[PDB]
């Protein structure tokens, strides 16, 4: 029971969980895929973004650069005490009868916590149309793995297909999970227990969206714990 809440994936809405939890000391482990895609934009984010939010003091009203923009929100994440920020590739998640004490990932070592949450974005079932190519990524140059989204299907979860677009120009195909799954005002993805879910890999929306979610997530989790 190290971290009282792991996250996996340190995109909008999950680095937004961690970064509030972690304000309040609860100790959260931010697992993610690739630290070098930690809170990257498509395009530029631009204000009006949520007051006090990890998404507000990222931006750089002189710096559109999205690079940087993924830079500094990883540095922010990194000075919070409570927060453990390591790259991971989350394959599955780890049972105990019908409830997710963690994940196992690709690399071997598995990542536990007390409550699960899922904020892996597109990821899940990712086909990015790019020209006359197509390939497995949820965003420019950030490839995804197969292992998770396989075992949320062998699990019997079901999904919804979705679609988002960067104005080269390209498209990213992803599958959220089905609404029916999902209880809004919790996070919890009903069908195991101690499992929730944040961000676009459950409802669609934009920066502010992810972020206001990830920070409404965090609230309830203080709550409940
Ligand atoms: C193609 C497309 C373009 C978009 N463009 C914009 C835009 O220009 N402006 C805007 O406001 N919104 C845009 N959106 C909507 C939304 O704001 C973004 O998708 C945003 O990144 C969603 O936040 P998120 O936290 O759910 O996911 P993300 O920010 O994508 O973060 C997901 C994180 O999870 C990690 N991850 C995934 N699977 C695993 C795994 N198995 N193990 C470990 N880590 C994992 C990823 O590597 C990543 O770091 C776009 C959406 C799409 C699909």
């Amino acid at each position: 029971a190290a971290y009282q809440v792991l996250i996996v994936g340190a995109g909008f809405s999950g680095a937004e969980t961690a970064f509030w939890l972690a304000q309040k000391g609860v100790r959260v482990g931010l697992l993610t895929q690739s630290l070098d895609a930690v809170m990257m934009p498509f395009l530029p984010p631009k204000p009006p973004f949520p007051p006090g939010s990890l998404l507000e003091r990222a931006y750089d009203p002189k710096d559109e650069r999205v690079w940087a923009f993924h830079a500094r929100a990883k540095y922010l994440l990194e000075g919070l005490r409570p927060l453990h920020l390591f790259q991971a590739t989350a394959t599955g998640l780890l049972l105990e009868g019908n409830r997710v004490v963690g994940v196992r990932t690709w690399e071997g070592p598995p990542a536990r916590g007390e409550k699960v949450v899922l904020a892996v974005g597109s990821f899940l079932g990712a086909r990015l149309f790019l020209g006359g190519v197509v390939e497995e990524a949820g965003r420019l140059s950030e490839a995804s793995y197969p292992d998770l989204l396989e075992d949320l299907s062998r699990l019997g979860f079901r999904f919804v297909e979705r679609e988002g677009e960067v104005p080269p120009g390209y498209r990213v195909r992803y599958l959220a999970f089905h609404p029916e799954e999902w209880e809004e005002k919790t996070f919890r993805l009903k069908r195991l227990e101690g499992l929730y879910a944040v961000g676009l890999c459950v409802r669609e929306g934009d920066y502010a969206r992810m972020s206001e979610e990830g920070k409404r997530l965090a609230e309830h989790l203080l709550h409940e714990l």
